[PDB]
């Protein structure tokens, strides 16, 4: 999935 901040990734991704 889109976890960029860009995105909205409201959670830091693991990677």
């Amino acid at each position: 999935r889109c976890c960029h901040p860009q995105c909205g990734m409201v959670e830091e991704c693991r990677k």
